């Protein structure tokens, strides 16, 4: 597969900045590597020779989605292929696995990297790290408690050739709220990541989870609890992550539909119910601060889980904005611009500048009225690549359940 040249014109430009600016009857000219080498008002772009033409009047085109939060996994192989194949078909152009089986997506990611595989770009973390807990989960098991066996335990990860790291420093959604992974095991396991230049993601739906995951050094924060100043300090400067400062990823997307759906759905137990309610409130509740406190926040949904589809990465967007005071302006911003800034990628992707991959999003309306033009996209061309697919293959059941509860 090359890359053969091409130029979209005509398209209303829908930035991804923090302001929500648009530009209109723009052309994006796309080289033979892949990047883009023009971005400019259409009536005075020229279309270089043997280029290839899209029109595109009437359409908006934005940077490609990101998320920052995924699984490929609910024969590997394919499995994996078929679900990075479904979040780039669904326009999402980048996305970081937190919680892989074994190598199997380091695997898939130097394929694509390779140009063998059409693909979305991925940071993969391979297994996550964790203290078992009895359910048949995948995982690097921590189980001394001492900071050596969690450092070796990320040695072997990144001599595998992950680009991500992934630690469970709580239980999930449908536990409780604990006051265990200590500061000690996760400074050693963000040491050695840091020492490659790997980003350090956590999981944790309590305060003291993310306030050990924070003084630790980690890089990200998923799901994550109410907040107060000490934390939100910690999460602006972070002397002990990679970059300075930690980030936000929410999650809504994972943590709602345990809330909003009936347990003869769900089918969680009433106790776990409760958590979720006391743990979503928390997600919710720190989301909206760490908006008001103006920190790093992505988009992330934890795909792979009952009801959180591979597709569904817009529906982030809509919870930030109904449950975290973003604007859609803001929402966009986030999974794209700032979402690339929080991997590590934003040299690369994130925006629509010259220089940068052409990771591009068509859609048939604009997302700015209504996120929702986000579900359904018109073409996804990543680092240059057209993807020549209808798109998706949607759960009409899954999906009718989920819009009624976020009705």
């Amino acid at each position: 597969p090359i890359v053969e040249p091409f130029a979209l014109a005509h398209a209303t430009i829908v930035t991804g900045d923090k302001a929500g600016t648009i530009l209109r009857n723009m052309t994006i000219v796309v080289g033979a590597d892949g990047r883009i080498e023009q971005v400019a008002p259409s009536i005075e772009t020229s279309i270089p020779a043997e280029y290839h033409y899209l029109d595109g009047t009437g359409k908006i085109v934005m940077p490609g989605l990101i998320n920052a939060h995924t699984h490929l996994f609910s024969y590997m192989a394919a499995t994996v292929k078929h679900n990075a194949t479904t979040l780039l078909e669904s326009g999402v152009t980048t996305i970081r696995t937190l919680g892989d089986v074994g190598y199997e997506v380091v695997t898939l990611r130097d394929q694509i990297d390779a140009g063998q595989i059409l693909g979305p770009r991925i940071l993969a973390s391979g297994p996550l790290m964790a203290i078992p807990e009895g359910h048949g989960a995948p995982l690097i098991a921590l189980t001394s408690g001492t900071p050596e066996e969690a450092r070796t335990a990320v040695a072997q990860n990144l001599k595998a050739g992950v680009n991500a790291i992934k630690i469970a420093a709580t239980g999930g959604v449908t536990d409780a709220q604990e006051i265990q992974m200590s500061v000690e095991q996760m400074r050693a396991i963000c040491d050695e990541a840091h020492q490659y230049g790997v980003i350090v993601g956590a999981h944790a739906q309590s305060p003291e989870g993310v306030r050990r995951s924070l003084l630790a050094g980690v890089d990200t924060i998923e799901h994550g609890s109410v907040l107060d100043d000490e934390l939100i300090g910690m999460f602006r400067h972070n002397p002990n992550a990679l970059r300075g400062y930690s980030a936000l990823i929410p999650t809504l997307s994972a943590g709602l539909p345990l809330t909003l759906l009936g347990q003869d759905v769900t089918g969680i137990t009433d106790i776990q119910l409760e958590n979720s309610k006391n743990v979503v409130g928390g997600m919710v509740s720190g989301a909206r601060q760490a908006h008001e406190a103006g920190l790093m926040i992505g988009v992330g949904t934890d795909t792979g889980m009952t009801f959180v589809p591979q597709y569904a990465t817009w529906r982030e967007l809509e919870l930030l904005v109904a449950y975290a005071g973003f604007s859609p302006a803001e929402a966009l911003h986030a999974a794209t611009a700032v979402n690339a800034s929080i991997l590590g990628v934003d040299a690369e992707t994130g925006s629509l500048e010259v220089g940068k991959s052409a990771d591009l999003l068509v859609l048939n309306a604009n997302p700015l009225d209504d996120l929702r033009a986000l579900e359904h996209p018109a073409l996804v061309i990543a680092a240059g690549h057209p993807v020549w697919r209808p798109g998706p293959k949607r759960f009409a059941d899954i999906d009718a359940l989920l819009d009624e509860a976020y009705a």
